[PDB]
């Protein structure tokens, strides 16, 4: 176990009573770091451990597809850590309330949670180091190298960032010891009421047709630690030697398919870099998806991490808001409200067909992701519109969004953040321009739009 994944929050006297796990990001049981520390720690004092999840007041701001996907992962996952004898308990409110009630309630002895760069996750800690006395410490469970241990700073290009990740690769890419049980049993409410209420309460809000039938089709992802694992069995055994080549046709189902579960941490990145690692296929294939799941994921982290101002227009490359602001006078060719975008109601058939692919399944493709957040900022008012139109909608119904991918994600696209210069054009200016032509040169854009009237 390297002492290079664990960070401490917060120095203090440790009690005497059962180490406490507040999982948050990385909701598994297997190939889990942060756990794996927790039940180590909980051996050397002779105590138990135990798993805390908050159920926030956040989560009406989402839909039901990503409550539903979260807490019925959560179920399974009470079951598997109940057969390691390990309790679980799920608070519901602010986690800067729960948190410290239930560390004084239960004499906890020492606090330690996931890693998350995310804004939302520094404000639950800010809040839970306040109202605590016991050692706080937090895992970086996600990233196969830890982000802290990754990069000093923030790195402005992918071909920066490879080479140091690369060269930590040998030590930090291990296979994951056994998560023991515990000795014996130690000392809120039943998920499926707060899953019964907390739909009653997005109901008002879901997502629906003309029709009034439901626009989300939930048969496309199945949720569960089981499930992820299937996912990537199959996506090694029939999809991994035409990734490389098929990445960027949305009318090919190529992709892993894996962004729902490693968002809510129902499987390991580094689990499946193992798996993919030892497995015989395109070598090209093999490299363009390590790329994908080790760089451009956890250089997502890297750019929340050391960025405050990730999801604003202060966070671009110098070159990128000097050509945006000498381009914001600029008439637009459309303007389209977020009403508008929401709906898939613009003159564009391709941004349409990956917005109803978006509102029908959760999960755009990776290449219409790009052109779709592209022409939010070629429609858009201003640079700042674009990226608020442009977060809202992915966070929104996006089974992965809220991750630091689709913030880095919207960032390269509206910002260039992690890419270069290009060709000046109006409005855009420098960043990168995706056409209708050029994705009809690419992929055929008619049975793309075709299968999602
Ligand atoms: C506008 C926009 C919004 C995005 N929104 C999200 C989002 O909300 N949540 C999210 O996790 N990703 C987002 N992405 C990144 C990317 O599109 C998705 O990660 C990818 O499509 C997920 O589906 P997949 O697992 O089948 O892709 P795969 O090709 O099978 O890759 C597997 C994993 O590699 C990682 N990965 C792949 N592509 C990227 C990428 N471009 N950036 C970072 N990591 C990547 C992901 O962890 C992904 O799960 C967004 C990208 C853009 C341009």
């Amino acid at each position: 176990m390297n002492p290079k994944r664990i960070r401490a929050l917060k120095s203090g006297k440790q009690g005497d009573g059962p180490v406490v796990y507040w999982m948050s990001r990385d909701q598994r049981a297997e190939d889990n770091w942060a756990l794996l520390f927790s039940r180590a720690i909980a051996k050397e004092a002779n105590v138990p451990v135990v798993v805390v999840f908050c159920l926030t007041d956040e989560f009406l701001e989402a839909g039901i597809r990503q409550y539903e996907f979260m807490l019925k992962g959560l179920q399974e996952l009470e079951v598997s850590l109940s057969r390691k004898k390990i309790p679980s308990f799920f608070l519901r409110g602010d986690p800067g309330e729960k948190i410290s009630r239930f560390v004084k309630d239960y004499n906890a002895g020492t606090l330690v949670t996931d890693f998350s760069p995310l804004r939302i996750k520094n404000q639950w800690i800010e809040k839970v180091i306040s109202g605590i006395s016991i050692p706080f410490f937090e895992v970086d469970a996600h990233n196969v190298v830890p982000c802290w241990e990754a990069s000093q700073k923030h790195e402005y290009a992918a071909h920066t960032f490879r080479p140091k990740l690369y060269a930590l690769l040998p030590e930090f890419l291990e296979e994951f010891p056994e998560l023991e049980p515990n000795s014996v049993t130690p000392e809120v409410e039943t998920l499926s009421d707060v899953l019964e209420t907390g739909v009653k309460a997005l109901l008002p809000e879901r997502a629906l047709l003309k029709n009034k039938d439901p626009l989300f089709e939930p048969w496309h992802f199945e949720p569960g630690e089981k499930a992820a694992k299937k996912v990537m069995e199959s996506f090694i055994a029939d999809r991994l030697d035409s990734y490389g080549a098929l990445r960027n046709d949305p009318t090919k189902n190529m992709l892993s398919n894996l962004s729902p579960y490693l968002h809510f941490g129902q499987i390991s990145s580094q689990r499946v870099v193992l798996e993919v690692e030892k497995a015989e296929s395109n070598p090209g294939s093999k490299k363009a998806f390590l790329d994908e799941i080790l760089i451009w994921k956890e250089i997502s982290d890297n750019f929340c991490y050391y960025n405050p101002g990730y999801d604003g227009f202060e966070s671009f490359p110098s070159w990128a808001k000097e050509s945006l602001n000498a381009h914001r006078n600029d008439v637009r060719s459309h303007i389209y409200t977020l009403e508008e975008f929401e709906a898939g109601k613009t003159h564009d058939p391709l941004w349409n067909a990956s917005q109803m692919e978006l509102l029908s399944t959760g999960k755009m493709h990776g290449y219409t992701r790009m052109y779709w957040a592209k022409k939010i900022l070629e429609w858009s008012e201003s640079p700042e519109k674009a990226l608020e139109i442009a977060i809202c909608l992915n966070d929104r119904y996006e089974l992965d969004g809220r991750d630091p991918n689709g913030y880095a994600g919207i960032a390269w696209s509206i910002g260039g953040v992690h890419d270069r210069a290009w060709g000046e054009r109006e409005v855009t200016g420098k960043i990168r321009y995706m056409s209708y032509e050029g994705c009809k040169r690419k992929f055929d854009v008619k049975l793309y739009i075709e299968k999602y009237s």
